[PDB]
């Protein structure tokens, strides 16, 4: 039911520089990796979604303490998909917090 917009450079990514914020965010006690979700039936094609590194966090030592557990926050979002092959709402990862495991440790 909706109509007209215009794919160009000011709606897709123009970051050059992704060790700027991986390096600040790696300053975490709960860091991640990286996972280049890639659908090319999709606008963006590419997502990339927050992988946690460990199970624990990381402590003031360096180690890690596994009393508290790196867990991958979530967000809904909005993408183009191919119609045909619209837009659809994803549930995607966006980077990790520490928190206190009230049940399990999310592995
Ligand atoms: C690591 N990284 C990113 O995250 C990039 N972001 C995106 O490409 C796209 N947003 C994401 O993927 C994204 C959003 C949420 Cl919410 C989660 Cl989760 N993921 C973004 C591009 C611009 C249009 C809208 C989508 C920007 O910097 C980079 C530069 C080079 C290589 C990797 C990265
Ligand atoms: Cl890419």
């Amino acid at each position: 039911r909706t109509v007209m917009v215009n794919l160009n450079i000011h709606n897709r990514n123009t970051n050059t520089n992704p060790k700027r914020s991986s390096d600040y965010y790696n300053r975490s006690t709960s860091p991640w990796n990286l996972h280049r979700n890639e659908d090319p039936e999709r606008y963006p094609s590419v997502i990339w979604e927050a992988k946690c590194r460990h199970l624990g966090c990381i402590n003031a030592d360096g180690n890690v303490d596994y009393h508290m557990n790196s867990v991958p926050i979530q967000q809904e979002i909005l993408v183009l998909r191919r119609e045909p092959p619209r837009l659809e709402k994803i549930l995607v990862s966006v980077g990790c917090t520490c928190v206190t495991p009230i049940v399990h440790h999310v592995a």
